[PDB]
């Protein structure tokens, strides 16, 4: 008799079998078996098929447990105060943990604000990604942590999210950085927002933006800003202060963005007020 | 041909055949096969069963090798200087690091005690977890690292471990505190054990108690009682200081924990003195 | 139907295939494959065999892309500069976050000199491993990171590129030491090498050595010096100063040492400049 004391090593998520990249504190017991089952509007946990049955047959709704802050035709986000959804936050924080190398302990949900995108087609909504946030945060960070699915990746809903999560910020009236230190997934999807941001101003805006104009646009920070335009070559001294410019090189950037016929967020559909 | 250079992927420990969560620093050559043999007695790791066969036949003791300062009928507690057990405390600690996502050099262990925990049957002895101790911690930590080995979690050894740490810390007439930061896993096994205490003391000992008499009888620090007592909601100030009170939750909550029928440390069985 | 998205369980290079001990961040999409190819000459990742074929029969030079500072019958180092050699470097730091816990962004290869050493055959130049210094540190760290590639491990190449990093020192008429924290292993393979340099010393040079002629003639600091021989038991007070001192234990080290008939680095070889 051989017994066996299985790892995590899958996650079934609707039709996707997940293998997980870091290990995360599911209270679940350790057996012969190494899945679980995830609900993909609860994201409940099941050992076994049979228990995930008997509850996804239960009446649900079907998105996430908050306030639907932005809806256009391709994506909804929900906002979701952690300490009005205890249950579903925590059960959000396990999941997220599966591909972090380190985050908070997932328990205690009541500091964050939540962030969760859908997806919806022909079948309703379905969940790719959020961002939490601190509902007070002493460096001002505007995200938290931030997480597409896996079975989502590499389709453009990361950026989505940092667009949005900038969109809040200047409705708030602040500037904004995402908390460090960032893993190097994120840190590589935040040098490629900026750049992308600072090639639009440049060609739909103005040729020549200054420091202070670009941060009103975007709410980025003046490090995040200047680090972002020495690597583009683009900082400039010009009528007595700094400024980004226009070059070949920024508009064969741009044309190749545009090419690529990406979405993005219309700020316009927003409907969001600050706590005050 | 296809030379395969695989990672450590399983132990074998008596029956058990266990999935590590994360990688530990095993001195041993990466082969085409994904597996050691741990001894449950010795801790020592061989790469083949013929190996792990020819040392097992050897004689030696059937428990850790340590002066055993408790024993009840269900459990024992051996204590051993790290500096006098290099080898099997070396051991120990690349086991444990297979379960932790960071772990002090297993090399040295010097500077610790170790309190091993068995369960004994009419089999004799089986080690089933264990927590270390700085001999001198700057913080007062009164555990350093805690583990329930995988096959046997979620089988309330664990509380049983804690239980006993702050049994040490009351006869050393000292409060304590696990040191920081813990796992997730940690965390929340302590917040139990904490949460478990006050409730006990509130049905057993008296309906309202100071925050000096709960430290005093329980070696608990102020900080840790207090974050306790606002979780549960027990916090009051009555005849000119600081308590926690009984109320009907407080007992709804004491008679489910004492419904699970678990087993307790006698603190008339620890047959111990400090160091001096 | 059944989606499975897999993590990367395995790297093919060359005839090895190799599992990673934990997740690197290779830019790459998740698929029901769990497997890459890694080049073992330009280190460039492909996710499909008939891809990685495609690329292999190119025309590439067939060692690491930097100047040959060292060459003897055995073993070859290159230095290369980051700035120079981004893509290659690059490709370098992924394949080595997968043998390490924690490692800068993989991205910024340009604040770093790369020592890459190869072994010699009748087949030409294989890559074994490498060691990152920066090219100004603070705390005058000689090496950032170090690894020999697992399919290399435990063949004595580690101590090489040790014993190259002090070369390297000494040289520059500078002490220096490893950047801290190190991995386990790393700091075991520091301690050894130290260890072997110190008995080495005392039975080929002289019978008692003082602090000050341990660091000219090594480049190691007085901290991993002291370290090191009170490990030893070999320190000791004479003519009005600290030496450490040979005794039988230390000459059955070595003779141990040297039966082991190891290969070293010949400083004669070192053909090398310091920036200036
Ligand atoms: C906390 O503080 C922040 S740091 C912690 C970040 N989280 C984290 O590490 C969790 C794990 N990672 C992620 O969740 C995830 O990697 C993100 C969130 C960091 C990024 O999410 P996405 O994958 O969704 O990002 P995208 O916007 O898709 O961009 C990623 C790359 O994929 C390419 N891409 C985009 N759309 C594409 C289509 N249609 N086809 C092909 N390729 C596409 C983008 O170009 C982009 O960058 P690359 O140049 O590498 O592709
Ligand atoms: C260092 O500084 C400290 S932080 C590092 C901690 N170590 C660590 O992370 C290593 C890995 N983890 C562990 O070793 C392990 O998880 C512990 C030591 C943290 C906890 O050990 P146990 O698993 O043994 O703890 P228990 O006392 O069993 O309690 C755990 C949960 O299981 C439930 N339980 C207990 N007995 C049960 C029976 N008979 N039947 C069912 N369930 C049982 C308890 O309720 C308890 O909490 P849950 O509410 O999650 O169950
Ligand atoms: C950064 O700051 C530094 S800390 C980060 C270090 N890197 C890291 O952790 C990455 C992963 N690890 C490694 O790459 C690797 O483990 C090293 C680089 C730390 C060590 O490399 P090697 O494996 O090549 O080291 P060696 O010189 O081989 O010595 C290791 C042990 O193997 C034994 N050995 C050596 N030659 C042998 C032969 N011919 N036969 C049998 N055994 C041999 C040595 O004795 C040595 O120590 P042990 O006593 O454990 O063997």
């Amino acid at each position: 008799e051989v017994a066996r004391v299985r790892n995590l090593n899958r996650i079934i998520m609707g039709k996707y079998e997940i293998e997980p990249w870091y290990f995360s504190p599911y209270p679940i017991e350790l057996t012969d078996e190494d899945f679980i089952y995830i609900d993909d509007f609860t994201l409940q946990y099941f050992g076994s098929k049979k228990q995930y049955e008997r509850y996804r047959k239960k009446c649900t709704l079907r998105h996430p447990p908050g306030n639907e802050i932005y809806r256009d035709d391709y994506v909804s986000f929900f906002e979701i105060d952690g300490r009005k959804q205890r249950t579903w936050c925590r059960n959000l924080c396990l999941l997220s943990k599966l591909f972090l190398d380190h985050k908070t302990l997932y328990y205690d949900v009541d500091p964050f604000l939540f962030y969760c995108m859908t997806r919806r087609d022909e079948l309703g909504h379905h969940l790719v990604g959020y961002f939490s946030k601190e509902k007070e945060s002493a460096d001002g960070y505007n995200v938290a942590c931030i997480l597409t699915l896996p079975q989502y990746q590499r389709m453009g809903y990361g950026k989505l999210l940092i667009e949005f999560s900038y969109e809040l910020s200047k409705k708030e009236n602040k500037v904004g950085s995402p908390e460090k230190p960032l893993s190097d997934l994120g840190l590589l999807s935040y040098r490629a927002y900026w750049s992308d941001t600072l090639i639009t101003l440049l060609v739909e805006h103005q040729k020549e933006i200054t420091i202070d104009e670009i941060s009103s646009m975007t709410s980025m920070t003046t490090t995040d800003i200047l680090h972002t335009a020495k690597t583009l070559n683009i900082l400039r001294y010009y009528k007595g202060q700094h400024i980004i410019f226009l070059n070949e090189d920024i508009l064969d950037r741009y044309n190749r963005l545009k090419a690529k016929k990406r979405r993005t967020i219309d700020p316009n559909r927003l409907i969001w007020k600050p706590p005050v």
